[PDB]
């Protein structure tokens, strides 16, 4: 899923187990792989698709589960976001009508379970545009999380920062889906 470096030092991750994550009790079941998320400094790119103010469905977090205009699945979060360029300039910017509809999720306990205060606008974060151009990196960040591909986004002061499609850690019995 698409992650943004908000403070300007690259994308970074944390992990949860027991409460707020993968259950790992040997008595109940077994030890299981810890659930990974973005730092309390950074965030994920999202869109609320039913207007309930929160992220709770598998299409609402941009990644290899979002659908294209014909209803085919996107191959990665960049292909999922590229659908929202209106004019064919290969950037997502305020002249695209979807720019007003995009949000960033900063989860304040990093459980990846959404509350309305955890969502933010692009304009309040000072964002000018997101780039659709990328390069593959396959970079391990920590606790099983891996950045697959990386590009940029731009802030209204004219400065650039990193974004990319981040593979998030989970146990293979639940895969942390937005049920
Ligand atoms: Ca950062
Ligand atoms: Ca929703
Ligand atoms: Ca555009
Ligand atoms: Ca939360």
């Amino acid at each position: 899923p698409l992650a943004l470096d908000l403070d300007g030092d690259g994308i970074e991750t944390v992990a949860t187990k027991g409460f707020s994550g993968s259950l790992f009790d040997h008595n109940r079941d077994g030890i299981r792989t810890a659930t990974g998320w973005v730092s309390a400094d950074d965030g994920l790119l999202v869109r609320d698709l039913n207007g309930n103010g929160i992220i709770d469905n598998g299409a609402e977090l941009f990644g290899d589960n979002t659908k294209l205009a014909d209803g085919s699945f996107a191959k990665h979060g960049y292909a999922a976001l590229a659908e929202l360029d209106s004019n064919g300039d290969n950037i997502i910017n305020a002249a695209d009508a979807a720019f007003q509809s995009l949000r960033v999720w900063q989860d304040l306990n990093q459980d990846g379970i959404s509350q309305a205060n955890e969502l933010r606008t692009l304009e309040e974060l000072g964002i000018q545009s997101l780039d659709l151009a990328y390069k593959d990196v396959n970079k391990n960040l920590g606790n099983g999380n891996t950045l697959a591909q990386q590009g940029s986004y731009t802030k209204t002061n004219g400065t650039t920062a990193k974004m990319g499609d981040l593979l998030l850690a989970a146990d293979n019995l639940h895969s942390r889906f937005l049920e």
